């Protein structure tokens, strides 16, 4: 997990404004969630051939579809896998008002076929420490909500929850983590999309997009479900299902 | 339906700022949705003894609870009914990105016991016309998100979708309707709460709260699921279940 067969290329432009275009296939766990009509509404991350992790506030159902291996949503020519969802596992502690514990697991009806462009992100262990100031990466097609059709990426620093409260106040709970406010927007991340940090040669899922600045401000951080706080529930769910 | 045993009293203060406190029990279809720990996160409306209608973006589950007959959330002394949810019916056309078709039905495990303070709102027929400019009423505890613990009410005018787009642009879809921007906030409405209009002596559910001004501005209208566009699905669901 966490080692793309196609290595990402992150330049200085990933750190400013709205980030930069990714190298195609270099974020191979990145998936798109589409409704039964093909409309992209959320992102997510493959954690193995049978399971995708996303945000609970995406409200995914078994009539939605996981699309893996995508780079350009406007291209009907690249190789992609449209994967049916067998069952949706929303974290029972999710609260649609506070948006806390904002994580859902999707079990696929048939396994994805892993390849150079389709593979899994690593999950952290519950006790992993991703320190404030660590440079992490968010990817997605989130800018299409407001424009490029190709997968974007941005490098942005993790904040401590205390400093994040300076921006978002009492909205910030223990099961959240913030990143950004460093001169780059967080808006390229789709709802439910990944925030990954590279530790020991492997990209690890540290956050899941929950919400960001309503104006995509470069000085307001994004807010993410804190995966370390929720990975024990992820593993219990996989083991029971 | 739509005829409270305790008649509402709406004064001029319902039309300005943040509205006014309701007469206790005068909105008897108003329910509160609480999580399994008792935390209020959404509103909804009884449409008969076995069914509550709310917003799909509330993400209600069968471990949440419908609370009927409530006036003061801070009082443990008034008579209320905590009703378990047997099954949740989310409209399959709901889109968590556009928030269109934002309606969910909750089937209760055991019927509510209707009374002076607990009874049903009327549903419109699909062809009903609620004209722009009509004064309607939104009720709820929505101000507690930002403060009074008792049920509030505001009188505010329906907008045409064309004029609503002046405020919300391409966010406004055919299955939405807007109300407000008349000098009063829409923020007293909980997510999933009622927007009712009185036609022919009966209060009828015209809207379900979807979202409003992020600053509760008195010059920005609230956006509601348009019940006339969704009542056919409501009746199909009741008839099939």
């Amino acid at each position: 997990c966490g080692v793309p067969a196609i290595q990402p290329v992150l330049s200085g432009l990933s750190r400013i404004v709205n980030g930069e275009e990714a190298v195609p296939g270099s974020w191979p766990w990145q998936v798109s969630l589409q409704d039964k009509t093909g409309f992209h509404f959320c992102g997510g991350s493959l954690i193995n051939e049978n399971w995708v992790v996303t945000a609970a506030h995406c409200g995914v159902t078994t009539s939605d579809v996981v699309v893996a291996g995508e780079f350009d949503q406007g291209s009907s020519s690249e190789k992609i896998q449209k994967l049916k969802i067998a069952k949706v596992f929303k974290n029972s502690k999710y609260n649609s008002l506070t948006i806390n514990n904002d994580i859902t697991l999707l079990k696929l009806s048939t396994a994805a076929s892993f390849s150079q462009t389709v593979s899994a992100v690593c999950l952290p262990s519950a006790s992993d420490d991703f320190a404030a100031g660590t440079t992490c990466v968010t990817t997605g097609w989130g800018l299409t909500r407001y424009t490029p059709d190709r997968l974007q990426q941005a490098s942005l620093p993790l904040l401590s929850n205390t400093n994040c409260k300076k921006y978002w106040g009492t909205k910030i709970k223990d099961a959240m983590i913030c990143a950004g406010a460093s001169g780059v927007s967080s808006c390229m991340g789709d709802s439910g999309g990944p925030l990954v940090c590279k530790k020991n040669g492997a990209w690890t899922l540290v956050g899941i997009v929950s919400w960001g600045s309503s104006t995509c401000s470069t000085s307001t951080p994004g807010v993410y479900a804190r995966v370390t706080a929720l990975v024990n529930w992820v593993q219990q769910t996989l083991a029971a299902n």
